[PDB]
Order: C-alpha cells, then sequence, then structure tokens
C-alpha cells in the first residue's frame, strides 16, 4: 500500500533533474515533486497512468523539507487513504506532506482559464526575460539550475508570463510556483507550506500547451493576487501559501576584505605613460617585441599624480613576456601639492634601478608601493544619539548590538510624526522570538527592509517638548529615540515612572483590545485568562477584576501563582489553574458547573488551545491572542459555534497599518483605565542598555514575571525636561542617508549599479539619478526604476556621460535639481579585453574614459558645487590590485580612480575606491560568463557585496578590497 | 499495510457477542468495535499485542454505521498512517471511522482516578440493578444481549456504577458509553458520532479491576457530566459526543387492535358462580372430576350484573377436560336498572341449554355474547379551537396531519405567557428540516417531550385581548394558538398586514442579531450575504442597504437574481454571485480589489463555506447562521484568524432557554427597523390551513422566494377584535390533561404504571397518585419518581388499597387534597396463576380484590366524590377475551373489570377496559419470563402500547384489545 519512491540525483537517475531545484545552496525536493509522487501513487491505485489520471489535490500541508543528498538516495513513502481521499508522503516514518488527493471526476477546462488583470499592463514591450527573471530569484535565493529555469517570459508585475514544457510536471508546477512569488514584494527565500487546492488535468494540459518558432512547447501562466490563483496549462493552484525560510548562516561566502596603502619601502628601455591620449600603448607593444634588451622596461609615470600605472603592470605581469620585461613602474603620486617632485633626470632614478622593484611610488617623500594588508574585523562604531538594538546573525542572541539608526543619518521632520528620545523600551515575547529566529521578521506588518531590525514594540520616554511620555510602537522601540505618531503616545501620570510606563502600552492595549473591544466583557462574567502571570495576562486580570469579573487564570509555577495571588487579592485558590498542561480544562469545567466561562484570552498552543476551546461556555468568546495555532493552520472543530460561541483572532499589530479611530478606541480605553487607576504598570526586570543580550536571554528562559526593560536612558529628576536629547552612545556604524540629499550612480542602470541603488532606497536615499549612456533597455531595469519610484523614490535615469566634463557639470545639477548631493557612486565600465599584443590605444581610451576620465570629471564638478557631499565611492576591481590577463586598460583605469579616490581623502573630501572581486547574481561576469572559479576567486554573491559595502563606507581607509576566494 | 478485519457473527465466530450488540433491532458494529480494531491494527503494527499496548484514540469520527448481518461476513480495513498518527476504518471503500491513533508513549494512571460528583448521593441504598438498567435502556431502544449487559449497577443519576470484566475490550467499553447514556435526559436511540478522546491503558486496567463474591471482574465507572468525562478501569473516554439515531419506521410491532362489545346471538350441572366468596371454584373442581355427567356443566351469574365470568370460561376452557365440561356461561349482565332481569328457572334457560352456546349474556333483552371485531383505521377527529401540525411518521410529509393541541385540553392563564390566536403561521427550514426527518427533534434546544411536534418557529395573530400581533417561538408556532411569552411579541403596525406580518419576527430577529448585535455592521461596510433570495438572506439585505453598505449577496437562479433586483434597487449587477458553487469567492475577491468583505452571513455548507471564509477581509466577520458544518464538526483552519477576523457562530435558538435583556436587544432592533421602515414584509406564499402538507413540499424543494405561510384563520377587518378565538377545526384527538387535575394510578409503580404515568406527565398531567401495597422498593421507582418530582408533577406513591372502599375513598382523597381527580388507572395486579385443579378459592380473591373490589371500590368513590373525572381507566388481559392456560382468577377478575367500565359507560360515565396483550420491555413477562412468543403473541413493545392506549383513550368503545401478532 505504501508506494515507495527512491529519489536518487546520480547522473543517470531519472530524477537526476531534481539538482537544479537548489534553494540557498541545498537541493531540496519540490512541493510539487510531492505532487507529482502523490499523483503517481494514486494512479498506480486506479490502475491509470499520470497523465490519463485528473487529479486534485486539497489543504496540502508542507510540514518538512527533503534536502536530496549529493550521494545517496531519498526514500519517500506515499500512503494513500482513498475512503477518505487523504495522502501521506513520509520520509523515515517522519511525515513531510499531507493532504487530500483525489481523481478529478468531472475536470472542467474552464477552472483553467486565465483570469483577467486588475489593470492593463502598459509596457507591453518591457518584459522579464528568462535570464533576467533566474537573476532576481537568485538574487532572492532561488539557484535553479536549467531544468527548473522554465519561466521564459514575464511581465514586470510578475502576475503573467510563459512556462516552457519539457514534459515534466514536477519542474512545470515549481515554475508556476516561481512565477507566483516573482512579483512578491516581500524579499528573501520564501517556500510553500500550504496550498489550499491544485486541479491539474492533463486533458487540457495537452490542448493549452503551444509551440513558439524555436519549437520548444510553452503555455501561459497568470498569477491572480486578487483571487490567489495562479493558472498555467492545465495546472490550477489556489491558495499557496509561503513562509520566508531563514537563509542558512552556514554561508561559504566568507570574503577576504582587504586594504590598499602606499607601504614606504640589459639597455633600460624608458616608457612615458603619462600621455593622455594613450599613444604609448603601441609603443608599449614594441618594447614587448624585444626580449633581451625588453628586461629593463621602465614605465614612468612623471606629469600626472592620478596616472595609474599600478594595475597597468599589475595585468601586464600576467601576459606572456611580462615577468620577462620586467614591467617597472615610476609612479609620482604626490598627495599634496607642497611636496617637491622627484626627478627621474637624477641620482633618484639610478637609485630606483638600482632597487630592481616591480613598482615604484613617490608619495611626498617617501618610495614605497602599493601593497595589500588585512581589513580589521573590528566593526567600525561610532558615538551617536540615535541606535537600534539588532542581532547582527538571525537566531544569535549573543550576536546582539546597538547600531546606528536612520535617524543618525537622516533627521525627519513633519507633522504627524513625533520623535521621542527613549529611556527605557520593553522586551515582548515576539521581540524574543525575532531575535531567537524562531519567528521571521517579514511575520511583523508594515514596510521593513531586509537590513531593518524590528526588536522592540514598546517603550517610555521624552517627546520632542520633554514631555514624559510612553508609547506603543509596531517595531523599532528598542532604540535610544523612536519616530512615532502622536496617536500611540500616552502621557505619564505624575506618580508613575517611566520605568513603570514602559511595561502598559503593549501589554494593556492588548488587553483592552481583546477584552473590550473584542470580547467586549461585561461586569460579572466568568473568564479564563492563559498565562496570568504574563504581561497581557496581568493586564486582562486587571481589567476584568476592574469589572467585577470573575477569573480564571492559569499559571506554570507556584511562584507565579503566589505572584498572582499577592498583586490581585480578588483572586482565590479556585482561581489558578496550570498552563502547563491541559488540566486547566477540567478545573474549569469542575469550578463552572460545567457550564464554561464567558470569555478565554488564550496564548497556549496545539491541544493546550483546544481544550481551552473546550472551556468555552454558550454565547463564550475566544480570544486568541497567540499565533503557533493561527500560524499552522491547525484544524478547529466548528462544532463549538453550535454553543452560539464566537472566535476572535485578535491582533494589535493591526492597529499600526491603518491607525484609524479603531485605535482610538484602544487609546482611549488605556487612558481611561490609567486615569482610573485600573491600567497598573507590571513588574518590571531591568536591564541596562550596555547589557541588552542579557535581557534577550533572561526573557527567553521565561522565569521573568511582568515585563523585561531595557533602560536605554535613566530617567533624571524632572516632569519636562526642554533636553529630551539621547546620551551619546558608542553603537556600529552603519550607512543611512538623508531623505533630502540626492545621490548619483554613474553606470546605475547596471547589476551592480541597480543593486546598490536598491541598497541605497533601503538604507534611506529617496533622490536617486543613475546615469547610463544608453538608458532604461532591459525589462529588469524598467521594473526595479518603477517600484523605486512607486516607493516614493525620485530615481532619475540621466544620459549624462561623466566622461566629458561638460556632461559630469550638468549631470550635478538634475542631482541638484532633486536635493543637495549627498554622494556619487562611479559604477560606470565599459571593457576593451585582450592582450596587450592584440591592445589599441583607442580601445585604452574607451574603457579610461568612464572610470578615469568619469572621475576626473565627478571629482573636479563635486569639489566645485557639492559641499554637502558625504560619500564619493568608485568601484574598482581586484584585477587592479593584483592583475588580470588581457585586462591592462582595465585595471590602468581602475587604478586611475584609486589615486584620485586617495587625493581626495588627502584633502578631507570624502573618497572611497572598492576594489570588487568577481561579483555574483548579477554583472558583467553573470551576463557574459556564467559558480565557477574565476582566476582563483569565487563570485562574491550580491547579499556579502552590499554587507562589505556597508562596512567599507564606515572605513577611515581610501581603498578597500573584497573577493572571496575558492 | 490495511488490516483486514473479516467480523463474523456465526456462533463458532469468535466476534459471536457482536450480536448481542442490537440496537433498534438491528446488530450493529460497536464504536468500540471499531476502537479495538484500529488498537489490533496499531499493535501489529508495532509488534505488540493490545494488552501490551497502551493507546490513545483522538478526534475519533464515527462517519457510518456497519450492520452486521445474520447470515454473512462484514469485512472492515483498517489503514494507518502512522507518521501522522491517523486511522481510517473502511468498508468496502467507504470511510466508517476516521481519527487518530497512537501509542500511550508514557501512560498516567493518574489520569484513570474518578472525578469527584458535583453532588452527594443520598440514595446510597437505592440503585440500579442490571436487569434495570437494561430494562431502561431497552425502553430507550437498546436491545443489549447478554455479553453487552455489563452494567450490574447503577446509581439513579447514572454517573456512578460498576462495569463487569468479561476480557473484552468492545464490551467493557460498549458498557461504558452505555453508562454514560444512561443518566441522560434525552430519550430515545443516542448514538456515538464522535469522540474527542479516548485513553486505554491496559496496565491500569488490569490493576483497577477487582473480584466480586461472585468471583466476576469488574471495575467502578464514573460519568462527568461537567467534565465530560467517562472513566473505567484502564479506559477514558473523554468529549463523547452522542446523535439520536431516528428509530427505524420499519417496525414489527403492528398491532391488532379490536373492540369488545356485547354482539346479540347428559344430566346438566348447575354451578352459581355468583358467589362473592368464591367458594363454588372447589365445587367447579367437583365438576371437573367427573367426565361423562360434566358435559352439560352450565355455571350461572345470575345475582351481580358485573360478575364477569367470560374471562373465568374462556381460561378454563384451555384447561384439560374444560371442552370437555363445554363449560357454558349465564351472565346476567343488565346495563340499566330498568331491564327486566331474565328468569333462570323458566323456558328461557331450556331455550340457552337448546342452544349449547358457549357463552350466553342478557343485556337489556338481548341473548348474545361477547365478540373481538377488528378496530377502525381512522383516527379520531374532534372539533377544536387548537390544533397544531405534525408528521405522524417522521421524515413522511404525507403524513402530515392536525392533531389537538395540549393548550384544548389544558388552558393555562398566569402572567408572563400569553395565548395568542394564530392566523398565520411561517414556514423555516426547520420546520422542513423536521418534517422530512433530516433534523432530529432534539437537536432543537428546550424541554420537548418525545410526543411533542417542535414544527413552526414563527407566527402572526391576535392575543388575548385582541390586538394584531406577531410572535417568534423556539417552537409548536404552527398551530391555531401558540402560548409564548409576550417579549417574544411585536404589534403589528396599521399598514402592516398578518398575511404580512407572519414573514418578519425569524427572519428579521436573526438578521439583526447576526449583523448588528453580533457582527457589528458599521455603515458602508463591504459585506457578503449568502442565498439572499432567502429569508434571513433578505433580511439581512434590507438591514445593509439600510446602513449603506455595499453587498454581495449569492443567489441561486437568474430568477432569484432578478427577484433581489428588483426588490432591492440599491443592488447593482456586480452585487449578484453563484450559491451553487464556490465561484462566488472568486466574484467577490475580484470586485472588492482582493481585500474581502468585512462581513459574511454564511448559510452555506462544506467548500461552499470555506470559500465564504475565503472571502473574509481583514476584522472581517463570518457569521456562522448554518448548521450542518457546525453539527459534523469540520475542521476550520485557524490561518483565517490570523487576519482579525471573528468567527460567530449566530444561533438565534438560544434566546429561548433564557430569554433576558440580551433578547429584548434584538426585539427592539426589530421594533426600531419597524418604525423606521427598514424591516419589511418578505414575499408571502400562502397555503390555506387545509393543505399544510403541500406548503411543506412546495418549500421543500427550493423554489420558494421569501417566505411560505400556511393560513390557520383568515384575518378579519378589524385591527383590535375583541373576540380573537381560533375557528373550530377537526383535528386528531390525542389525550391532554389539565394542570390542575389529579390522576391516579392504582398499581402505578409496576412496568406499566409507571410507563403510564411517564406518557401522563407527556400528556400534561401534573399531579399524579401512584399506588401500591409495598411503596417504592426498586431502584428503577425511585429514579422515575424523583425525576418526575424535579420536573415539578406532584407525584404521590400512596399505599391506600383499592380492595377496601374505605382504602379507595382515602386514595380519591388524598388525589383531591392535590386537586380535583380527572382520571383514575386501575393497573393493580396481582397473580395466582395455575391450573383449576391446584386452584384454591384464596387464590381467586387475592387476585380478584385488586381488580374486581378495587375498580368497584374505585367506580363507587368516582360517582360519589369525583364530578370532574374523565378518565375511569382498567387494564384488563387478552386472556380476558380468548383465555390462557391456567389463568381462570385472572380472566374472572379482567372480565369483571370490563363489564364495570361497561356498566359505567353505558350511564355516561368515563369508562375504558383497555385488554392488553404481552406487554414487552416492563411488567411481569418482563421481570418472570423473558422477545419471546407467548401464546402465539410477540410481547408489545412500550412505545406502540402508549401509542395504542392514546388511540383507544379517543374512542367511544367500553372495551378495547391490542396484542401483536407472531
Ligand atoms: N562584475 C564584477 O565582477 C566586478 C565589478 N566591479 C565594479 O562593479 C561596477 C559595476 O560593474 P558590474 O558589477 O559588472 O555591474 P554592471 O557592469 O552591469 O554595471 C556597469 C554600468 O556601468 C554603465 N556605464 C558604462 N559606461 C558608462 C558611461 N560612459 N556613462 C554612464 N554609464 C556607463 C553601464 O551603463 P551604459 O553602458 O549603458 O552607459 C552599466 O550600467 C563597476 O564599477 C565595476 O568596476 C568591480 C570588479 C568586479
Ligand atoms: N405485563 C403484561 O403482559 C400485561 C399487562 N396487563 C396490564 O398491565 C397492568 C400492569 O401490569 P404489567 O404490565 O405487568 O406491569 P406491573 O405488573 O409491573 O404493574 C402492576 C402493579 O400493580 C400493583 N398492585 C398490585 N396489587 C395492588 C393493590 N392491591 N393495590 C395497589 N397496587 C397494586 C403492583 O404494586 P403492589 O403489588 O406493590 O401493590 C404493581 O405496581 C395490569 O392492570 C395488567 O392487567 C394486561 C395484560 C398483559
Amino acid at each position: 500500500s505504501a508506494a515507495i519512491y527512491n529519489i536518487d540525483t546520480s547522473s543517470e537517475s531519472p530524477d537526476h533533474y531534481l539538482v537544479d531545484h537548489t534553494l540557498d545552496g541545498r537541493v531540496l525536493f519540490p512541493a510539487t515533486g510531492y505532487l507529482s509522487i502523490v499523483w503517481k501513487t494514486l494512479a498506480r491505485a486506479l490502475g491509470l497512468g499520470v497523465e490519463q489520471l485528473p487529479v486534485v489535490f486539497e489543504d496540502v500541508v508542507l510540514h518538512q523539507a527533503t534536502i536530496l543528498p549529493k550521494t545517496g538516495t531519498v526514500s519517500l513513502e506515499v500512503r494513500l487513504l482513498e475512503a477518505s481521499r487523504a495522502f501521506e508522503v513520509s520520509e523515515n516514518g517522519n511525515l513531510v506532506v499531507s493532504g487530500k488527493v483525489y481523481q478529478w471526476d468531472d475536470p472542467d477546462p474552464r477552472l483553467f482559464d486565465h483570469p483577467e488583470s486588475p489593470t492593463p499592463n502598459p509596457t507591453e514591450p518591457l518584459f522579464l526575460a528568462q535570464a533576467e527573471v533566474y537573476k532576481e530569484l537568485r538574487l532572492r535565493g532561488y539557484d535553479y539550475g536549467p531544468h527548473f529555469q522554465g519561466i521564459l517570459e514575464a511581465s514586470l508585475e510578475g502576475d503573467s508570463g510563459r512556462l516552457l514544457w519539457k514534459d515534466n510536471w514536477v519542474s512545470f508546477m515549481d515554475t508556476m510556483l516561481q512565477m507566483s512569488i516573482l512579483g512578491s514584494a516581500k524579499h528573501g527565500l520564501y517556500l510553500p507550506t500550504r496550498v489550499t487546492a491544485i486541479h491539474i488535468d492533463p486533458a487540457t494540459h495537452r490542448q493549452k500547451l503551444y509551440t513558439l518558432q524555436d519549437k520548444a512547447q510553452v503555455a501561459d501562466v497568470v498569477v491572480s493576487r486578487w483571487l490567489r490563483v495562479t493558472v498555467a496549462g492545465g495546472v490550477h493552484i489556489s491558495g499557496l501559501h509561503t513562509e520566508s525560510a531563514p537563509r542558512r548562516q552556514q554561508e561559504q561566502q566568507v570574503p577576504i576584505l582587504e586594504k590598499f596603502c602606499f607601504t614606504p619601502h640589459d639597455s633600460p628601455i624608458f616608457l612615458p605613460v603619462d600621455d593622455t591620449s594613450f599613444r604609448w600603448v603601441e609603443s608599449l607593444k614594441g618594447i614587448l617585441a624585444d626580449e633581451d634588451s625588453s628586461r629593463p622596461v621602465w614605465l614612468k609615470a612623471i606629469n600626472c599624480a592620478t596616472s595609474g600605472v599600478v594595475g597597468l603592470v599589475n595585468c601586464l605581469r600576467r601576459e606572456p613576456g611580462g615577468n620577462r620585461l620586467r614591467c617597472v613602474l615610476l609612479s609620482n603620486l604626490s598627495s599634496t601639492s607642497h611636496v617637491p617632485e622627484v626627478d627621474p633626470g637624477s641620482a633618484e632614478l639610478q637609485k630606483v634601478l638600482q632597487g630592481d622593484l616591480v613598482m615604484n611610488v613617490y608619495r611626498d617623500g617617501a618610495w614605497g608601493a602599493f601593497r595589500h594588508f588585512l581589513l580589521e574585523e573590528d566593526k567600525p562604531e561610532e558615538p551617536t544619539a540615535h541606535a537600534f538594538v539588532s542581532t547582527l546573525t538571525r537566531g544569535d542572541l549573543s550576536s546582539i548590538r546597538w547600531v546606528c539608526s536612520s535617524l543618525r543619518h537622516a533627521q525627519p521632520t513633519c507633522p504627524g510624526a513625533q520623535l521621542c528620545t527613549v529611556y527605557y523600551a520593553s522586551l515582548n515575547f515576539r521581540d524574543i522570538m525575532l531575535a531567537t529566529g524562531k519567528l521571521s521578521p517579514d511575520a511583523i506588518p508594515g514596510k521593513w527592509t531586509s537590513q531593518d531590525s524590528l526588536l522592540g514594540m514598546e517603550f517610555s520616554g521624552r517627546d520632542a517638548s520633554g514631555k514624559r511620555v510612553m508609547g506603543l510602537v509596531p517595531a523599532k522601540g528598542l532604540a535610544t529615540s523612536v519616530l512615532l505618531s502622536p496617536d500611540f503616545l500616552w502621557d505619564v501620570p505624575s506618580n508613575w515612572t517611566l520605568e513603570e510606563a514602559a511595561s502598559v502600552p503593549v501589554v494593556y492595549s492588548t488587553a483592552y483590545y481583546a477584552l473590550v473591544v473584542r470580547g467586549r466583557v461585561r461586569p460579572g462574567e466568568t473568564l479564563l485568562i492563559h498565562s496570568g502571570s504574563g504581561g497581557v495576562g496581568q493586564a486582562a486580570i486587571a481589567i476584568a477584576l476592574s469589572l467585577g469579573c470573575r477569573v480564571f487564570t492559569t499559571v506554570g509555577s507556584a511562584e507565579k501563582r503566589a505572584y498572582l495571588q499577592a498583586r490581585f487579592p480578588q483572586l482565590d485558590s479556585t482561581s489558578f489553574a496550570n498552563s502547563r498542561d491541559t488540566s486547566f480544562e477540567q478545573h474549569v469545567l469542575w469550578h463552572t458547573g460545567g457550564k464554561g466561562v464567558d470569555l478565554v484570552l488564550n496564548s497556549l498552543a496545539e491541544e493546550k488551545l483546544q481544550a481551552s476551546v473546550r472551556c468555552l461556555a454558550t454565547h463564550g468568546r475566544f480570544l486568541e491572542i497567540g499565533k503557533f495555532d493561527l500560524s499552522q493552520n491547525h484544524p478547529l472543530g466548528m462544532a463549538i459555534f453550535l454553543k452560539n460561541v464566537t472566535f476572535h483572532g485578535v491582533l494589535l499589530d493591526a492597529f499600526f497599518n491603518e491607525s484609524s479611530a479603531d485605535w482610538r478606541e484602544v487609546w482611549a480605553l488605556v487612558q481611561a483605565g490609567i486615569r482610573d487607576g485600573v491600567v497598573r504598570p507590571l513588574k518590571c526586570t531591568v536591564f541596562h542598555g550596555a547589557q541588552v543580550e542579557d535581557a534577550f536571554r533572561y526573557m527567553a528562559q521565561g522565569k521573568h514575571i511582568g515585563k523585561v526593560v531595557v533602560q536605554v536612558l535613566a530617567e533624571e529628576p524632572e516632569a519636562v525636561l526642554k533636553g529630551a536629547k539621547p546620551k551619546l552612545m558608542s553603537a556600529i556604524s552603519k550607512t543611512f542617508c538623508p531623505a533630502h540629499k540626492s545621490y548619483i550612480i554613474a553606470g546605475g542602470l547596471g547589476g551592480f549599479g541597480l543593486e546598490l541603488a536598491q541598497w541605497l532606497i533601503q538604507r534611506g536615499v529617496q533622490k536617486l539619478v543613475l546615469t547610463s549612456r544608453s538608458g532604461i533597455r532591459t525589462g529588469y531595469q524598467a521594473k526595479q526604476v518603477r517600484r523605486w519610484r512607486r516607493q516614493g523614490v525620485q530615481v532619475q535615469v540621466s544620459t549624462s556621460n561623466i566622461s566629458s566634463l561638460e556632461g559630469a557639470r550638468g549631470l550635478i545639477a538634475e542631482a541638484a535639481q532633486l536635493g543637495p548631493v549627498g554622494g556619487v557612486f562611479n559604477l560606470a565600465v565599459v571593457l576593451r579585453d585582450g592582450l596587450l599584443e592584440n591592445q589599441t590605444p583607442e580601445f585604452f581610451q574607451d574603457v579610461c574614459k568612464p572610470k578615469y576620465s568619469g572621475t576626473l570629471n565627478l571629482d573636479r564638478v563635486t569639489r566645485e558645487a557639492c559641499p554637502e557631499l558625504d560619500y564619493f565611492v568608485v568601484f574598482s576591481s581586484v584585477s587592479c590590485g593584483r592583475g588580470n590577463a588581457g585586462q591592462s586598460n582595465y585595471g590602468f583605469a581602475n587604478s586611475a580612480m584609486e589615486r584620485i579616490c586617495e587625493k581626495r581623502r588627502h584633502e578631507g573630501l570624502p573618497g572611497l575606491a572598492v576594489q570588487w572581486g568577481a561579483i555574483g547574481d548579477v554583472g558583467i561576469l553573470v551576463e557574459t560568463m556564467s559558480d565557477t572559479i574565476v582566476s582563483g576567486t569565487l563570485p562574491q554573491r550580491m547579499a556579502s557585496c552590499l554587507e562589505v559595502l556597508d562596512l567599507f563606507l564606515n572605513q577611515p581607509h581610501m581603498v578597500l578590497s573584497s573577493f572571496v576566494l575558492a
């Protein structure tokens, strides 16, 4: 009865294509693989083939992921309950997939009709090609191989496209899921966990498939987020639910990060490489012709201080004969104008020749070279008044640090939002779940970036005017300051303390919303509060006892029983039950006469929830404030509703999305309970802001009673202190940008350009000027730019070529039109590869014009008319630091950029040259070349690249490098 | 994997004991049989025995009953999903049982600890013996055989007892269920359909079993209705849910009903049988000694007119020599005193001897006999102003008739209750479900007797003062008059009609409760009403459009669409969707922007409910007014509550149990909607009261739009008609009794006595006087009497022996102390069996004293001091009409009783002699003897006996008989 499927991903195995279903570097069994396997089991059970068996899956739950090992075989057992229409996929006795499967008796082709789009697509010519679709997906973390790369075309919105049919149901339905998650605003690796219904009718699937000019069978796919339905061919997927799988910390991208600083130490053929027309390149070719007399080739850069022949020599030494030519450079790169220029016709040149160093650089009287050093692993910390608590690595409370917040680098001022100095910030159970990784950051409603830390949901402190307030925030409450609407603030009473007030907002708002607004608790109603020792439980007890309600509370220990007895003397011995067992059901049903309770404020889970449901009386109100059974879609028997029972799903976090008068009702309830003495501060276990990690691991164990409070600022003795400024603490430096400043990315439409632009928007950039010679051509560029514009960012796609000084001047002009120029990023690149033999001075000019001349002009115009500039970053290559075969012009342009940035930083101006190794997921190496070893180094992924760039932007080093070794 | 169990109930089969699990004459597979079978499957799967496998069943659902045929074998397949802990019992591919089964890993003996009783048991000596327990159960319809008769002792409350252990888990757990349903107030056959949890730990089961003096292993069982838990031995059953299985109409008890009326036409040994000392019995023995001269044995009854030697001769003729003796009787039973007595010493005796008739009776100048005639099958109909609609046979709309109601024979008058003449009574979907049998009468909340008809939930008419009102009732609304609280009445406005007003109460109260009280609908909220063409749907549309709410309504036809468009012009084309498919989900999610609706008033079922749940918006309120998914305990995925969603189980029928201000809120809402014009009468399809069956079958098909209304009384033109009396219609006569009258059952503590007493309480008897020589001795008697007393009936257990005239006088005195004597029932009997040879005059005296002398004295004292007497019933035997071997004194006493009743009826006084055949389930034949053929006749069951008695009490025949032939 148990159909066995030995999934082998060996080369000769029929299931070898499954190696291409790689998700975060792990070969996982697709959910559609389970669908096909259960389909095959049902077809054998009915004595048919899958192609002759139209099938319906219902309530498919994916309980765990099956990892397909590189060597071995995974055995999946499918058992069918035909009478109950159920199936079960298990692996080694562990339930993998459950749900209902049955033959579609009357298959309706009209089901597989594409739903109309809510809005017509204006950019019909602009779509996502297959390479673009899977570049975006691999950016999200889906490393789909060729067998699972079945999306040829997709619209920019991600609601329509085409899927190639390789006579494979697993791949086709997986590409269905890929197209479903392609038009997703949420970022990260989202995996299917539930599907409400899947109808596969292979008969109409054969009809829906059509052949293109490529002779490849394809099918139109449509995703409707309004109807929650994906249709393609003869497959219909309704109610697909995906949860964000936390990306594994065992990432092989541990980049080598390095620093580039000037470090003091036959017949010679001298070549002046200082000419701006690159006419010497052909001359260098002549020097490469000879063998004996070409041993002392001395290329000297005397005139220009930012010539950058270092990368030239580094790249030419790798060419055949480069070492034999012994290319030795003399770079007179004087950082300051007061330093005397070394005469190359004097004894200094003879001394340099006697030294025979591969590279000689003169810097302010020092004759040295350019060497690579290891970058310090200590994270840059700065003294700021605006910081937040964040877990650097998810799931690890040890990696809990204060990081500079977006309020430090961008101070906002607008009505309807108030900046309050946080003196005390309360931990909540959701904060513990976030910091321990048990809860995904995306599960919290709101617009949160990937780098955003959502720790902290409630605080107390002082507003801008100095008034002593306490506030409730959706997130970012565990900070030195909070930007929140004044609608979520209460005045702290005179008798209260800020320490005390920090425990009221979340807990009492939740209790008031649940009991009064939702539960509509009336005086004298019997009521069961679960975990009455906790914050929300204690508040619910206070509210109920203010109304003279009989309270049955469940506590997990006798000490919590004693605390609740002392705190609420209205509770008697029969008020208390166990929360760690189901016996609270028996206690309640006995002490209530078998009737039940009028309300159940429930945070318990699984069977403990079901027992809580069995504690309900007639007309009982079950207020579910827990999330586990809700998030797991656990079944609730509906017979309880025969008791006139109301079931509330109570989520206070819904009040931060609309903030209408519905929240003001709960606010007024809390304020009234404050003035009536009903709302009373809970017990607060206080950890100082210097040790927030200990607060987290303390509250994680659960021995706490009441509220854990992190004191960010000690409450000074005063009612309304006019200052109200946060004290300066050392927090990890993080790159953030003012919303009033404009930021330019020259070459911002490229792979790294678009990724950097998105990263900058995530860092507060609101005015972007991306420059490209050709403008927006690809559908990926259009989708990214239109998404940023819809998000509210002024993204200008400029054509102003920075190669010309007039072009850079006009570019700075269009940037300043939006706002003062805060940053410029030189990512413009053109490539004219090839060895020195087949190299042209025109090729050198073409390659250096975006980099050499581009950075010349950017530096000049920023010096002239950019007083508020904070960032001057250029993207150089590792081919500059070490050298690449047949990339001499690339290295020369990159070294010129580095010299420019060093010269800028020497005068105190912002300057940064990032030597990037092989860049992954996007760029020129991804398009031209193919996780392939390039020059001994792996392509660094974007996530790692942006992390390293964030680190580099907070360093004092002119030039740093990042590359992942193989 | 599928363990096969071939259940064979043959004599040599190991599962032969299953023949003893008979429920309503059908051998059914016990639910505990499925438990044991799944247990065996799990033990084989784990390679263990059941006795070594502690097991846990969870969420056990019994989807269908398995009938075990007398000849054959039923194959039950058990499949296990060990990974998901599920099991499935199927029969021929049909799901029989589902649920979770798994090994109890850490078995807790403390679980099998008997919960304390809510109240101590005062009557410790008074318990239910095994015979009593199973007599009560077989009265409820559980014909358990000896193998499943494992309850030795049970307390009167039914919450404790002992269960015999026959090394059989099926039988033990079935007796657990029997004891669970023994203390049930609900009557009828209740079968398990769901069990929440079952823990079986055989290890502690062996310890809990103990041996009595009988050397039989037994275990204490405790049922806790407060905790919903039954514990016995090492078995724990929590959350057992039972539904009333409708008793099969294919009942073999089709009694022969008959009438007993006086029908005009060697050496003789004359025996005067008129002596009141029975001294002639021995003389008759002498007449039985001879053979030749004993041929003309002439036993003459001359003095007493109520001698009743007819039964004597009928019983003596069956004795050996009775026919040879040719027992010929001469009964001078003159009905009136003016009739001349026939002289037995004249030519009349010679003529009678020449006729040689077996029996000769002189009645007012007619020389005839007593012959049995067939009773007319036409039900007695009487003209009454108080009738109700009822289905005589459940599930059959053809058997829909008007029956006389309890308001005819008992007119109540008390504050807080009003008697309103019903002019129009509305049918509702629940009424159709009741009359078609799809809905059990017990599913309706309230105190409803077995014979109560619950048809009709709403009416309009006139109150006692004549005011034109409309009312909402829990049941009995389909009547000519309704007794209801004035709290459930509205005044009908002047512009309204009673016809119109009859459609408002149920429909608009439901809509107001759901939308306003429960859903808290706010103006402008999007809202999905299912079946908007129906009554409740139309009312919800009216309420929502009164608030300016956007309405999505689902209708099943285009004609219903057109009707709703014409009726509510605020609905546009996009307001309407299909209710017969799930596509309303797609329509709603499209036309709402994917957000959903704020409310869903749902009456749809199964997947159509789930789609309705998928139509909910954030903070959406799902008001479930349907019952199918609720009653079936269908699963509801809790992920919907992640959307801040509220789920209301809306049941308006809960307002008839408490009737607090919570109902007055809905009442005020309806009244306000009436004065504001929001509440508008629906379309009414009217069937006159003469044809109610056609209204039922019309509304059953579902082509109706609005409300089906039965016009009981045509609305006369007047505002407040002072008369307000219902018109007299012919309704089936039903026995009902005034609450102010006292009723005596002589011998009312016997089997038939207790059953008749319960039947009389169900017919309105509130003052009962049961007489017994020995008083209350058995626990069954105590339980019945205390249940009646707790129900509110004044039950007096008198010892006044009716054999003496003083005793009967005192009995009538204690009866009149409670209230005027409305009825007397002679069920007193003592038996002195044995043939005429071994018969004694003292035996005749003893047997006749409760019957002969008892009815003498009852008749005399009722003639003297019982002017308001309505019933004078005596229970005679079929042994009187035909004759039984060795029961001559019994037949003589029964015939004397019959003569007394005939004499009473001749003077116009109430009189009835019911010749009962073998009586089943209770009585002397059940105790002394054993579905066994007795004298060629089967024992008539109580249900049939009480039905036949109800029929007999409404007849004009002095003596009728009822017996079931074999
Ligand atoms: N890919 C890699 O492995 C490495 C990348 N880098 C750095 O990363 C940056 C981006 O490279 P990559 O990661 O490959 O992503 P891309 O190569 O896709 O982005 C390059 C951008 O440069 C633009 N550009 C080129 N010339 C000009 C010009 N004259 N004016 C305006 N824009 C111009 C291009 O637009 P258009 O041509 O239409 O004008 C393009 O948008 C480069 O600065 C590069 O040095 C460094 C080392 C390695
Ligand atoms: N069982 C059958 O098959 C048949 C029954 N019937 C009728 O059904 C009626 C009851 O018989 P049954 O069905 O067996 O149920 P029961 O025999 O159990 O009820 C008989 C009752 O008569 C009582 N009784 C007897 N003598 C007296 C007395 N002197 N004063 C007061 N009460 C007395 C008994 O109480 P106690 O002795 O303590 O006083 C007992 O409660 C009888 O009238 C009988 O004729 C008729 C035909 C067949």
